[PDB]
């Protein structure tokens, strides 16, 4: 069912939110800052940006129509930032520990 589905969804992004994940998930809290020092070329390079408080918006203004099209917006997330960023860069290596979470509660739910 795609209302229960959702329903999952939306505790994944929860947890993703959560204390336990803290450390290394601020980072995907809110949308990039493209007005900070650095990121002048961020909206060169990423075309579609993405954030954990925007998901959780669209969750709730219901616009995603199934687990696999909230599933792409969290993933358009982490591809951003391992687009964006160089490899060996603290916020890539965040982003995989976040993508870990993120992959194991989506595999079984
Ligand atoms: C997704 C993302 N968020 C941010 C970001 C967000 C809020 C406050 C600061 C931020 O800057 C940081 C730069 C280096 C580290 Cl280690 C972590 C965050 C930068 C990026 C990215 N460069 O992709």
């Amino acid at each position: 069912s795609h209302m229960e589905q959702l329903k999952c969804c939306s505790g994944i992004l929860k947890e993703m939110f959560a204390k336990k994940h803290a450390a290394y998930a601020w980072p995907f809290y809110k949308p990039v800052d493209v007005e900070a020092l650095g990121l002048h070329d961020y909206c060169d390079i990423i075309k579609h940006p993405m954030d954990m408080s925007t998901i959780k918006s669209k969750l709730e203004a219901r616009e995603y129509r199934d687990a696999q099209e909230f599933g792409a917006d969290v993933r358009l997330m982490f591809s951003n930032c391992y687009k964006y960023n160089p490899p060996d860069h603290e916020v890539v290596a965040m982003a995989r520990k976040l993508q870990d979470v993120f992959e194991m509660r989506f595999a079984k739910m």
